[PDB]
């Protein structure tokens, strides 16, 4: 059972302080002047001194882990999004790009829906009878809490904070997804009375009744509320439940096992932008003339499928990150291409149930403010996506090297090469075999990372010796990456003791208010990789105004990339990174070819 397996994962430990402090002054060298660098490693010694006030903390952290099962879990789900009060859209909630399929009309569209939905039923199977596979991770047994919280699962708004509401174990659990189209919301049993499961033949039926059903695009794009600020969305929100129905068609949709976006017929873009424009509309919709509307961004898995065949989805980040998500996409898409059974007479069945709102003046203003804010959110973003068809995994695994490690080396060879120093990078990692675990930070710019870049556009240093720095910072990423999956890491560690100091009620540490941290907090480069069996790709908007969102997803033979950046800041472009990024690798590889190991 799941929770045998929950029970025997190791707790999250809390670092040595020592240890994490050494970890970021070294972290802190190479993005940091030689003069902030000296004042910040004097107040880690004042800070980390016998009886002091970075051992209480410590100490703190260390109560915390004894009386909670994870002393992170609820500080991070806090700090990271429900407090976060930026939209989900864009800036928290990734987008996912699929494979396009070969559908060429109506038809071919909702077929494919149907066994889209029929295929995730089919992986819930596993979820509701806790069969789902034990997952490894470095020869460790993974959390699979994250599983438990993806289906039949919301977003709440709230004025301060957000709230997020499961019903995957209610006494009564959801058997209806909610399915979108024209902006209208239908409430689809997917289960039959006895409890088996509808087949792809009746979803599809009534994924027809549905379409026949929204056949107008009149009706008040309602769901772009969700894409707002937090704060106005909370606002928004509390009003628009007022209402009766409005209430229970709000509840409809957060109780639904999950949201499929059947998306409109949009304007044939130029091919050179094509997949440019496809990213767009699974991160955002596109706008509020588009597909923006035809959403729900509170809900936890959106799938969205496309008028000329592209598809993915849109997550709400506060459940999961990418790889549950993408276990979930394998699955299924390996679903939807299984065989067509031979299917039964048709059976009655009902007629899905339109989830109407009652519009006022108020709603429908707020629903213009949503426009509005959108819009200025979509013209503010710059995205590029890249096929890297060179090489995948397959290169730098012929070469006895880590493939994220050489990617990430090339990311910091291509940001120095267009800004002629290095930033603080984020790279995610899986905290997942400890229970709970959600994810620590890799910080790719290193000292050895650094050597390199410098060394390589140094046409005064010989290419074998920069084929012996390339391979040190390779190796010093996957030390680094080694000890984030096993809790070694030390940002999240720092970020706990920024935290105990504050619910101490003690002064900020002076560490936490130094320049450095600030620095460091501030990344740049927003990086993660989600592999995954399906050729797709996952995006997200940059964290901070001045820096790229970059994901990817390393194959055997080639690479997808995203790159997302904004244009309100002048020094940042896209396309100009993915060039860069794109060059850089190649570069790794030329240097590597021109001096076999062998000879
Ligand atoms: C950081 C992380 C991505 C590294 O994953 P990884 O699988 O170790 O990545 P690597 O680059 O080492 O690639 C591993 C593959 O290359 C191989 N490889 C690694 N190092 C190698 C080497 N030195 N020589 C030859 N092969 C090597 C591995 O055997 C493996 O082979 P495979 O293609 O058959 O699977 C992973 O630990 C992690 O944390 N993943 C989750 C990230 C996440 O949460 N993303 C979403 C955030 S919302
Ligand atoms: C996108 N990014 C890297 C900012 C956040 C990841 O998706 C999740 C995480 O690293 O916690």
């Amino acid at each position: 059972s799941h929770m045998a397996h929950q029970d025997a994962l190791p707790r999250l430990p809390v670092p040595p302080l020592q240890q994490s402090l050494d970890y970021y002054l070294k972290a802190l060298q190479p993005i940091v002047s030689e003069e902030e660098w000296a004042h910040t490693k004097q107040l880690v010694d004042e800070f980390q001194t016998s009886g002091g006030v970075g051992e209480r903390l410590q100490k703190g952290l260390e109560r915390r882990a004894k009386k909670m099962e994870n002393w992170l879990s609820e500080w991070w789900l806090k700090t990271a999004y429900l407090q976060f009060r930026q939209p989900v859209v864009i800036y928290s909630s990734p987008g996912v790009i699929l494979p396009k399929q070969d559908f060429v009309d109506l038809q071919g569209q909702l077929r494919f829906a149907a066994k889209l939905i029929e295929g995730v039923l089919d992986f819930k199977s596993m979820i509701d009878n806790e069969t789902l596979p034990v997952e490894f991770l470095g020869g460790q047994p993974l959390c699979m809490n994250q599983y438990y919280q993806i289906l039949s699962s919301c977003r709440v708004p709230g004025p301060k904070q957000d709230s997020v509401v499961n019903f995957l174990k209610s006494k009564r659990p959801p058997t209806h997804i909610t399915v979108v189209h024209n902006y209208q919301f239908f409430e689809l049993d997917v289960y039959h009375s006895d409890g088996t499961p509808l087949t792809s033949d009746q979803i599809f039926v009534q994924l027809e009744k549905i379409w026949n059903s929204s056949l107008q695009s009149n009706k008040e794009p309602v769901g772009i509320l969700t894409s707002n600020h937090r704060n106005t969305w909370a606002k928004a929100y509390n009003n628009l439940i007022k209402d009766k129905v409005n209430r229970e068609s709000v509840n409809s949709i957060q109780k639904s096992i999950f949201t499929v976006c059947l998306d409109k017929q949009v304007p044939r873009v130029s091919d050179d932008v094509y997949r440019n424009h496809v990213a767009g509309q699974m991160l955002h919709g596109g706008g509020s003339k588009f597909n923006s509307g035809n959403r729900w961004f509170d809900k936890t898995l959106q799938f969205i499928v496309a008028e000329d065949g592209s598809c993915g989805m849109v997550y709400e980040h506060a459940a999961a990150e990418g790889p549950p998500i993408v276990a979930l996409v394998d699955h299924v898409m390996e679903y939807t291409k299984k065989p067509e059974l031979v299917r039964s007479p048709m059976v009655p069945l009902p007629m899905p149930k339109k989830l109407r709102f009652n519009i006022t003046p108020e709603i429908k203003n707020d629903i213009e403010k949503a426009k509005q804010n959108l819009s200025i959110m979509i013209q503010d973003l710059d995205i590029m996506m890249l096929t890297f068809h060179h090489f995948g995994k397959d290169f730098p695994k012929s070469e006895k090297l880590s493939p994220d490690a050489f990617i990430q080396v090339a990311l910091q060879l291509a940001y120095y090469r267009i800004y002629g120093q290095a930033c603080a990078t984020y790279e995610s990692a899986s905290l997942r075999m400890f229970h709970l675990g959600r994810t620590d930070t890799i910080r790719s710019a290193s000292i050895d990372s650094l050597a390199f870049v410098k060394g390589m556009g140094d046409s005064t240093v010989p290419e074998q010796q920069k084929v012996e720095l390339l391979r040190k910072a390779v190796q010093a990423h996957r030390a680094y990456t080694d000890r984030a999956i096993r809790g070694e890491a030390f940002d999240r560690h720092l970020l706990g003791l920024k935290l105990q100091a504050i619910e101490d009620l003690v002064s900020m540490p002076d560490i936490f208010m130094d320049t450095s941290y600030a620095i460091a907090m501030h990344f740049n480069l927003s990086t993660s990789q989600v592999p995954a069996k399906t050729d797709c790709v996952m995006a997200f908007g940059p964290v901070v105004p001045d820096g790229y969102g970059i994901c990817y997803n390393p194959m055997e033979a080639h690479i997808n990339f995203s790159v997302s950046a904004y244009n309100s800041c002048a020094e940042t472009n896209a396309a100009r990174m993915a060039h860069y990024l794109e060059k850089a690798l190649l570069d790794m590889r030329t240097l590597l070819q021109n001096h076999p190991r062998a000879k």
